[PDB]
């Protein structure tokens, strides 16, 4: 026989190890759990000039995967009555009243069908009031509602207006909130200078170690949040026990849950992409094509109510990269943390391969 934590590593050795070589990753943290069982693989150098290793107190960019976070922290003023998904922007920053922006709502906020938002805020755009400005400015091209187009500002706004509902600035829903609500001790918008030996570098596609810029404050909702593999790996427990959990963080986990509409194979559902399953590998890689990333789609209601689920969220920023994916029925899921990019679609088949092997 084999114990089932060298099947799981040796698994992950042979789907995930390879990618370390094969993109000159310096480090790479892989967490697996199944049946509340947690399972962690630590690979290479969190700091390539200090030869310090990657560990559990790690604390890698999570880069998209912070959405997720705000779908929480969104799901939970939901529940709570500060916010409705029906609201619009302008009933809680009242600046953006009768202003063409006013005219989406926070649902639509949240899945990127205001019809016209693009990827990234602006260059320039950085300061409080040249956010203000944007959203002023903002103006509509396709109908609203119709068409999904991944966007930054978009989830920011939603994140933005989630904040004001709750008298609290974004990075304290997070870290006075959400994240002690989840459990999460090692989670963070802002790293105290405390942990900084813990954050690891991240690494260019020259491998020059770099971190995330500052940008403007709310972008934090968009990709602003660092986490470790411990952390994440308690992150995907809440996601698959919600009961673990007073009435309203249940709620608000369930609510990121619910799909809202579909493009194609893909559930739009709060933060997290939702998919059948059993999902082929190439419905969980069209999720991450540049159709569907960075192209506006037509959005379809949905169809088939999916009874037995899975989800998944990449996310990146310069110099990280992150995958998260979990599977409801199944009662596991995985985590893995790069400080270097490497190609989403990578990610997605190494996880597909690990969970598909691991016996039940
Ligand atoms: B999210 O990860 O999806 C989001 C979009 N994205 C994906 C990728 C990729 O596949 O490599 N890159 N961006 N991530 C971000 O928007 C990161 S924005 C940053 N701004 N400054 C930095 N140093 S990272």
């Amino acid at each position: 026989n084999t114990p089932k934590d060298q099947e799981i590593k040796k698994l992950v050795d042979q789907n995930f190890k390879p990618l370390l070589e094969k993109y000159d990753v310096p480090g790479m943290a892989v967490g697996v759990i199944q049946n509340n069982k947690k399972y962690e693989m630590y690979y290479g150098l969190q700091s390539v000039q200090d030869k310090k290793a990657v560990n559990s107190s790690t604390i890698f960019e999570l880069g998209s995967v912070s959405k997720l976070f705000t779908a929480t922290a969104g799901g939970y003023a939901k529940n709570k009555g500060k916010i409705s998904f029906d609201d619009t922007p302008g009933k809680y920053w009242k600046e953006l009243k009768n202003t063409p922006i006013d005219q989406v709502n926070l649902l639509q906020l949240a899945t990127y069908t205001s019809g016209n938002l693009a990827l990234q805020f602006p260059d320039e755009v950085k300061t409080d009031q040249q956010v203000l400005t944007f959203f002023k400015d903002w103006k509509p091209k396709n109908s609203i509602g119709e068409y999904r187009q991944y966007s930054n500002p978009s989830i920011g706004l939603f994140g933005k207006v989630v904040a004001l509902s709750m008298n609290k600035p974004f990075d304290q829903v997070l870290e006075k909130t959400i994240f002690p609500a989840l459990g999460l001790k090692h989670s963070y918008v802002n790293v105290p200078k405390t942990q900084m030996q813990n954050y690891a570098f991240g690494y260019n596609q020259e491998n020059q170690p770099i971190r995330v810029n500052r940008g403007p404050l709310d972008a934090a909702p968009a990709y602003g949040v660092k986490s470790t593999l411990p952390d994440m790996l308690s992150f995907i427990h809440a996601n698959l026990n919600p009961q673990k959990y007073p009435a309203d963080i249940q709620r608000a986990i369930n609510e990121t849950h619910q799909g809202r509409y579909q493009v194609n194979t893909m559930y739009q559902a709060l933060g997290w992409e939702e998919f059948s399953y059993p999902a082929t590998l190439q419905t969980l890689l069209d999720s991450n094509s540049e159709q569907i990333v960075m192209k506006p789609n037509k959005v379809t209601a949905i169809s088939k109510e999916p009874s037995v689920k899975m989800y998944h969220k990449t996310g990146s920023t310069n110099g990280f990269g992150t995958y998260v994916v979990f599977i409801p029925k199944e009662n596991i899921g995985l985590v893995m943390l790069t400080n270097k990019r490497i190609p989403n679609e990578e990610r997605i088949k190494a996880a597909y391969a690990v969970l598909n092997a691991i016996k039940k």
